[PDB]
């Protein structure tokens, strides 16, 4: 089997991407944030504290003839941006782009933090990291990909995120029309539960490429590109007036600037992020200071190849017996 679903930016900045997901019988369609950096499929629901729901579509398990309470199971998660959610667990039929999993754990939120409430466009998350990170207790649950894998034509999924435009998540096949050139595959460590890999270096604009190993994770659920302070300083030094602002929380730059590109290495290959992908717009409405899309990972403890980087590539998440990651230009 295979599946194919369109993923759409939530706003004009590409702050996140949402993909429609069918849950239950009859189908209830929710728009979920597919997150290769976490491993829980959780949704706003009829159980979510009412004051914490503000425009989201909810899953109502009592209206699904295939829903079953997973008795005694609870979940609780917190993300790198400080947000969190928790609740109880059902199993139900879940379909993505025509690919169906029966008995998928659907984690129903009883509580969500303020930034979830405030994001009316995101009805929940669909985790695509390794199932060892799943938070369900006392019986840990598998991701949608893990459950689907044996039925897929090939044990892969691909992320093809758009810049200010829709894109695609495919399961079970590689669309050879969706990229240019060849796909370069690189090793993955699953020891931390992430799609963790090592980039071979970087370049700023037209500058010479610096060969240096940068360990990090491929994370569709993180908006920006978080890299070591040395790398980030070298980038922003090329932008007149850019500076790190403690009050804003990162590098800012004049909105009047045209930004240089940023290149990252994948083995001997190179992925070029155009400068415009690095502009996240005014820090506050009407400001002429703009927020940068490349930020320091110092104090995160890991480098993160988030959407800024991934949307410059066609990315293969290869879940074969030894997982790997592939990147192609597009
Ligand atoms: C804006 N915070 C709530 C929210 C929306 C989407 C996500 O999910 C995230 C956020 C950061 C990293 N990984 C997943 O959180």
């Amino acid at each position: 089997s295979t599946g194919s679903a369109t993923t759409t930016p939530i706003d004009s900045l590409d702050d996140a991407y949402i993909t429609p997901v069918q849950i239950g019988t009859p189908a209830q369609t929710l728009n979920l944030d597919f997150d290769t950096g976490s491993s829980d499929l959780w949704v706003f629901s009829s159980e979510t504290t009412a004051s914490e729901v503000d425009g989201q579509t909810i899953y109502t398990p009592s209206k699904s003839t295939t829903a079953k309470l997973l008795s005694g199971a609870t979940w609780s998660i917190s993300y790198g941006d400080g947000s969190s959610s928790s609740g109880d667990v059902y199993t139900d039929t879940v379909s993505v782009g025509g690919l169906t999993v029966t008995g998928q754990a659907v984690e129903s939120a009883k509580k969500v933090s303020s930034s979830f409430t405030e994001d009316s466009t995101i009805d929940g998350l669909l985790g695509l990291a390794f199932s060892t990170l799943n938070t369900v207790s006392p019986t840990q649950q598998k991701t949608f990909f893990d459950n689907a894998k044996a039925s897929l034509d090939s044990p892969v999924f691909t992320a093809d995120l758009g810049y200010h435009a829709p894109g695609t998540y495919n399961f079970g096949f590689i669309d050879t029309t969706a990229y240019t050139g060849s796909i370069t595959y690189t090793a993955v460590s699953t020891k931390q539960g992430f799609w963790e890999w090592t980039s071979t270096g970087y370049a700023v604009g037209s500058g010479t490429f610096k060969s240096t190993s940068i360990d990090g994770i491929a994370d569709t659920g993180t908006t920006l590109l978080y890299l070591p302070a040395t790398v980030v300083s070298a980038y922003w030094a090329q932008v007149s007036g850019a500076k790190s602002s403690s009050s804003v929380g990162g590098y800012v730059f004049p909105c009047s600037a045209t930004l240089p590109s940023f290149t990252f290495g994948v083995g001997s290959a190179r992925i070029v992020i155009p400068g415009d992908y690095i502009d996240f717009g005014p820090i506050s409405t009407g400001s002429s200071s703009c927020f940068g899309g490349i930020q320091s990972s110092a104090g995160i403890g890991i480098n993160i190849f988030g959407d800024v980087a991934l949307k410059a590539a066609f990315v293969v998440f290869n879940g074969a017996t030894t997982p790997t990651l592939g990147f192609a230009s597009k």
